[PDB]
């Protein structure tokens, strides 16, 4: 049994990261997640913790599930040193490495065999591999775009199957990510998240932030609310917990990416004028394939992913395109 960390944590920098420190909340969250509904053999489970920070979540999770292996990747020296002292002698494996560098995994998993998960058939969420990560710091919006890309190509940690992942991140980032068609928050990442995953909002630190999300989704989600006080590094923006589960898809990622990339950079432009961005003569080509027309008056910001799939299908069938 590992020691729960309290306001000892009231002593570091964090580089823009924020952490929930109130154990009461984590319990509500873990009760809400009901992880063992999928991980029925926790003794067998292996967990990867990216940017643990204060290891409060790590100590609580471990204390509740005793996984086969819980590994924490902390790059920040002060925090690394902190965790190193607190959990000294614990079952937790604490390594100081950049969690957001491809080289780290190539070496810890492949080369050194320090942490190697069980690969499984992507017909169901991997049930022996779980990954948790804090992305509350700077550039979370970019890190997430990259993260998504790996689901699409099955790179990185996704080469092990459909692995569940719980991520903390600024609520503003969570609002773009979970944004639905038509919303102002709609961006390329919402479309990608829609296309490759089933993500649920599990917790948020500001009841005021819920208005940015879909009222209907907030319904189905019913996310645990908590305050700014339960977040250590104070005076920071509100954070949000998301459960990200990859899903199966059957379309051409390469072309789809090309099309969505172009259309979404002009997401506010009507579909009856934006097509020439795909290539010279694009509008005239597309106006001859698209019959519906009710969607010709829309904008990319209004389209669903299925509509995008349809649009890239037309793209590939574009004749005389060397
Ligand atoms: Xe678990
Ligand atoms: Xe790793
Ligand atoms: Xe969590």
């Amino acid at each position: 049994p590992i020691p729960g960390i309290k306001d000892i944590s009231k002593l570091k920098f964090f580089y823009g990261f924020k952490y929930l420190w109130n154990p009461t909340v984590y319990n509500k969250i873990f009760d809400k997640l009901d992880l063992t509904k999928t991980y029925k053999h926790p003794e067998e489970l292996k967990v990867l913790d990216l940017y643990p920070g204060v290891g409060i979540q790590s100590a609580i999770f471990y204390n509740k599930y005793c996984p086969r292996q819980y590994s924490l990747l902390e790059k920040r020296s002060s925090l690394y040193k902190f965790l190193n002292a607190k959990f000294e002698g614990s079952p937790l494996q604490i390594l100081k490495r950049d969690p957001y560098d491809w080289s780290t995994y190539s070496n810890l998993i492949d080369e050194e065999r320090i942490f190697v998960p069980e690969v499984q058939s992507s017909d169901h969420i991997n049930d022996k591999f779980l990954t948790v990560a804090n992305v509350t710091g700077e550039g979370s919006e970019g890190l997430i775009m990259q993260w998504l890309s790996c689901i699409g190509n099955k790179n990185w940690l996704y080469r092990f199957g459909k692995v569940k992942m719980l991520l903390w991140m600024p609520s503003t980032t969570a609002r773009k990510l979970l944004a639905r068609p038509g919303m102002h928050s709609r961006s390329k990442c919402s479309v990608v998240r829609e296309a490759f995953t089933d993500t649920k909002l599990i917790a948020i630190s500001d009841a005021n932030e819920l208005k940015g999300f879909d009222s209907q989704c907030i319904e189905e989600w019913d996310p645990i609310l908590f305050s700014a006080a339960e977040i250590w590094p104070t005076k920071g923006k509100p954070i949000a917990l998301v459960e990200m589960d990859p899903i199966d898809f059957d379309f051409d990622v390469d072309n789809w990416d090309y099309v969505t990339r172009h259309l979404m950079i002009l997401k506010r432009t009507p579909l009856n004028t934006v097509m020439d961005s795909l290539g010279h003569g694009g509008q005239q080509y597309f106006n001859s394939r698209i019959t519906d027309k009710d969607l010709l008056k829309k904008c990319p910001i209004d389209l669903t992913n299925d509509e995008f799939i349809y649009l890239t299908k037309l793209f590939m069938e574009w004749p005389f395109k060397p």
